[PDB]
């Protein structure tokens, strides 16, 4: 049953890993890994329980487009452990590398994300974050998503993101904006990555501006930034994604469908 990796196993290398949220090193453990310890210093056992908690979250995931979750680990510190994507993440690729894909690839991406999260919410998890940044890409083939774990050790203890968030979320309104639709939003945003390689908002200075703003629905995206070889429906479909009222947007299944729809639309 228990997926703990005893001390002096795991060999911890190459720092990467920043925030105050955890420590991301580069590994070895059966092969390269991926070690996020979380930067705490040594908890009692009421967040030890509530660690372990989290954990039973990750173990439900068993998919190509989630990132692999291998072991988590205690005696060195608290530490989740999963496989090393080689490559580099998706907001590396459009925004520091700058690297143009074809169109196909695109709407692929588009499609494997997509993906994942209709497994995620089927095992009902909300990624609750989910950005550019959180979306690996392994081999430069295939989607990794990946930081959905640990939402509960957020608000038990205690900043950017902000340009994926829905409005709903945005205004730090009640206790629980976070729902499917949520994420949903938040795929729109990608889906405005993807198809303009750019971050939205770019032309505002001012970030409370911009929150204020999301929060009352007076400024969104920009669709029109998208380049021609995108498809007609493909602006749709971010229009339904990014909808200021949360129920007018389509969930996963649905959005899923319109991709798979657009894609096998596209090469001839
Ligand atoms: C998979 C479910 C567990 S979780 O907590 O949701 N996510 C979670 C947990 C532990 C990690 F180390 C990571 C992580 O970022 N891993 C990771 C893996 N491979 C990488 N190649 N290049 C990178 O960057 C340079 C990587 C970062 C993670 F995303």
């Amino acid at each position: 049953d228990d997926w703990e990796i005893p001390d002096g196993q795991i060999t911890v290398g190459q720092r990467i890993g920043s925030g105050s949220f955890g420590t991301v090193y580069k590994g070895k453990w059966h092969g390269d890994v991926a070690v996020k310890m979380l930067n705490v210093t040594a908890p009692t056992p009421q967040q030890l329980q509530a660690f372990k908690n989290e954990v039973g979250v990750l173990r439900k995931t068993r998919h190509v487009n989630i990132l692999l979750f291998m072991g988590y680990s205690t005696k060195p510190q608290l530490a989740i452990v999963t496989q090393w994507c080689e490559g580099s993440s998706l907001y590396h690729h459009l925004h520091i590398i700058e690297t143009k894909f074809e169109m196909i690839k695109l709407i692929d991406i588009a499609r494997q994300t997509a993906q994942g999260m209709d497994y995620l919410h089927a095992k009902s998890i909300i990624h609750r974050d989910l950005k550019s940044n959180n979306i690996f890409l392994h081999e430069d083939l295939t989607v990794k998503i990946g930081d959905f774990g640990l939402a509960t050790v957020k608000s038990r203890w205690s900043s950017g993101s902000i340009l994926w968030m829905a409005p709903e979320v945005i205004r730090m309104q009640d206790k629980n904006p976070y729902s499917f639709q949520s994420d949903v939003y938040a795929f729109g945003i990608v889906l405005y990555e993807l198809m303009t390689g750019q971050l939205p908002y770019s032309n505002i200075n001012n970030r409370d501006q911009i929150i204020f703003m999301v929060g009352r629905g007076y400024l969104s995206p920009d669709l029109s930034k998208v380049r021609s070889n995108c498809p007609k429906a493909m602006k749709r479909l971010m229009a339904e994604c990014l909808k200021k009222k949360r129920d007018e947007r389509p969930l996963f299944p649905q959005i899923l469908a319109s991709i798979e729809l657009l894609a096998r639309s596209l090469p001839k």
